[PDB]
């Protein structure tokens, strides 16, 4: 009996996020900016990746859903909304000591690596 | 700078629990019945371990805290309260297909392996 099931990544990301914050660490998220649908300031991307501070003080309206991470943040003082499909989330760790986790591959994220509509009808 | 931090186990256990239940799987918890402070029906322990069904229908007043798992459950029709220190939680998986996780060792649980007071003052 083959059972269909959702990716584990969002649950692991929220687990480590909560653990990091409960221990007063500053949660840093490593993102694959080459993943389709990623919407971040390209000028801050290095080697195809971008590291984001997901602390409560560095983000606004933080959402860690099963399909994506979304929030407002300031870059050089300018507030902008970032949108990150879950497949682009590579790891999350504490800025203070690097403790965290690198998410294991999940084939579903290859299938979901598709460019969404960002323009209105 | 050495940073003190709490064990990750309870966060991982809750992550997998939620993932299992959100995917309609029946969560089974593997417990080390030899760990001090464990309070379970010894008659159901096999090779020093006991497997418990943590589904919403099989448990009552389920608590998955940072230090322990506690709930009421029926064995041969009799309701009894179980208490499981987090250090005794070995793994959690889906009864249906065995998907889940075996918790990694955390030295803190060796230090916490101490017999608590179960009798009143
Ligand atoms: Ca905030
Ligand atoms: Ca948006
Ligand atoms: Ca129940
Ligand atoms: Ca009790």
């Amino acid at each position: 009996m083959e059972y269909k099931s959702s990716p584990k990544r969002p649950y692991l990301l929220r687990a480590y996020y909560d653990w990091l914050v409960d221990n007063s660490f500053t949660p840093y998220l490593v993102v694959d900016a080459t993943y389709l649908g990623v919407n971040v300031p390209v000028e801050y991307v290095k080697d195809g990746q971008i590291v984001l501070n997901l602390s409560a003080s560095a983000t606004g309206n933080l959402q860690l859903t099963n399909d994506f991470i979304q929030f407002n943040a300031r870059f050089k003082g300018v507030s902008r909304e970032l949108y990150i499909p879950m497949g682009a989330a590579l790891a999350i760790y504490a800025r203070e000591n690097g403790d965290g986790v690198m998410f294991e591959p999940e084939e579903i994220y290859d299938e979901l690596n598709i460019e969404p509509d960002t323009e209105q009808p």
